[PDB]
């Protein structure tokens, strides 16, 4: 897994200019900030912005990393206790604004208008509130016809070192019976938990059977949520094959750290992901990661978007 | 309908910009070009980049003009015979270079294996063997409007058309959807799948090779859609500001669908009397909306001679993964 690795001096420059772009633009609700961000982010160093677009064209790795940003520990300041009531932005605006300009190096940053109150840069961190750990990994919304093409996972701060788990799918595993299978419309994949008007929320609904992979029967893509995956009693077929896919993937599960100044990519075609449970400190000092989602296409989900402009999906 | 024009500073900095990524970058069989593209698309003049973007995402008008630009006449030299056998890349170069960071600007460039072969940067001039009939390289004959390829799940999002000379200034005819003109019945059944579009000769998977799984594969979701003849709908998006497809020479209005029909008819003429003409002269690049307008274009006499009209053409996709079944490996950007 290729990974870019930014020189003081890089550092330095990303730093001071994602600086100078915070004291610039009011916040994320200022629409000229995500109308100029393509532009901004040629300002980055050439070698970040050259990497992060040989990834997106290579379309082979499942994830990489950028390591050694400079997340100021001061201006940050400690891990808030929860998301919500929180005024935005707060002074991590910086880094935010980093995600965003990476997010637009891949695509379009966009989001969900029933989660953490439709914010477009999502936190991460431990909460006394919402508080034997079963070990899961999904593709990011696997049902979602418009799910994320891309998640940007910007680690602030990181003490204890816990990993976010990455896998990918190995085709030398499977054979090509149980890969046409699994190319074919034969499986459910329920939503999840997630204003008045226009047509009132739950709009173009639950329809068809869909594939568990797609793209290329040499080198394909994949979405595989397994809790909220169902295969209909009589196609056994299918039953085999989705489990051959699943000891596959889940026995090829990585570790992979985001330190403090990491932001790992994660591709959601070729790689699903999970958390790891962790002892939390609640003190203001534990882990704090933002979290983008990317798509390449926005004008695709124009039916689930209230409007034009806005890039909250429902 | 909101256009640019290039000031004259404007326009000598964005040729001079195309002079220099021209003797830096050998073609476009370069990967690196292809990679640096939207990098390199940071370097046009702001004006230009905030007019793009904010065209890109206002979602609103089908079409825009960029004029003003300076397509140096003695440099690029007489309008070829023929796109076969020429030297790659062509003293144009610089010009397909511009189309490329503005493709770039609003997605990414691609093409059709089979089309003018592979070119990403398409040629639109007169070729003398071509003069009898419908295309975008005859002359004599109408091109009457449509969507380009309704039928493809992943046909151009933009299209984009330069035009390095036009000395008779023969014009594009581009239309719009002026949804008011419509009853709110018949937009409803037109979000509906009631209509069956057909690929274009082109697209048929019987045409190319029968060998091997990779290519049959390549082409499986095409020959599923000829097999099924699965129905459509015409409009979607919001229904409020709707998306269109429309290439009425091949879309079928199944014969008991009356309310399809009715529909339909009125659709065609609206669309059919909102066409404009859209002058693409000389230093002209037209953006085209590949889901709110229609193109064609008028036919005209040529010369032959090596002053006849010339377009550049280049397909943009917002996302090119989603057509990677229909893609040799994950490098190329051509399907099929
Ligand atoms: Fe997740
Ligand atoms: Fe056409």
């Amino acid at each position: 897994t290729p990974s870019y690795s930014l020189t003081p001096a890089e550092a330095s420059a990303v730093a001071e200019l994602t600086l100078e772009l915070a004291a610039a633009y009011g916040s994320f609700g200022d629409p000229v900030l995500l109308r100029d961000l393509p532009r901004l982010a040629a300002r980055l160093p050439e070698g970040v912005q050259d990497f992060l677009r040989e990834f997106k064209l290579a379309d082979r790795h499942g994830h990489t990393v950028i390591r050694g940003h400079d997340f100021d520990q001061r201006r940050i300041g400690p891990t808030p206790d929860h998301w919500r009531g929180r005024v935005r932005p707060g002074p991590e605006f910086p880094e935010e604004l980093l995600l965003m300009l990476y997010s637009a190096l891949l695509g379009e940053p966009f989001g969900w208008a029933t989660q953490q109150d439709g914010h477009l840069v999502h936190d991460i961190f431990p909460i006394r509130s919402h508080e034997k750990q079963l070990l899961t990994w999904h593709t990011e919304d696997a049902f979602h016809p418009y799910r994320s093409d891309y998640l940007i996972l910007g680690a602030l701060r990181n003490p204890d070192h816990v990993p976010t788990t990455v896998g990918e799918l190995d085709l030398s595993s499977l054979s090509a019976e149980d890969i046409d299978v699994l190319f074919e419309p034969r499986y459910h994949i329920a939503p999840d938990e997630s204003a008045r008007f226009a047509t009132i929320q739950r709009m173009i609904d639950e329809r068809p059977l869909g594939p568990l992979l797609y793209g290329s029967r040499l080198d394909p893509y994949m979405r595989l949520d397994p809790y909220f995956t169902s295969v209909p009693q009589d196609d056994t077929d299918a039953r085999r094959a989705y489990d051959a896919l699943f000891k596959v993937v889940d026995s090829g599960m990585r570790e992979v750290v985001a330190d403090q100044g990491d932001v790992l990519f994660i591709d959601n075609h070729r790689a699903v992901h999970g958390r790891l449970p962790f002892q939390a400190r609640y003190d203001g000092t534990d882990r704090w990661l933002k979290r983008v989602c990317v798509t390449s296409d926005l004008r695709r989900s124009r039916e689930m978007r209230a409007t034009s402009a806005t890039r909250l999906l429902g």
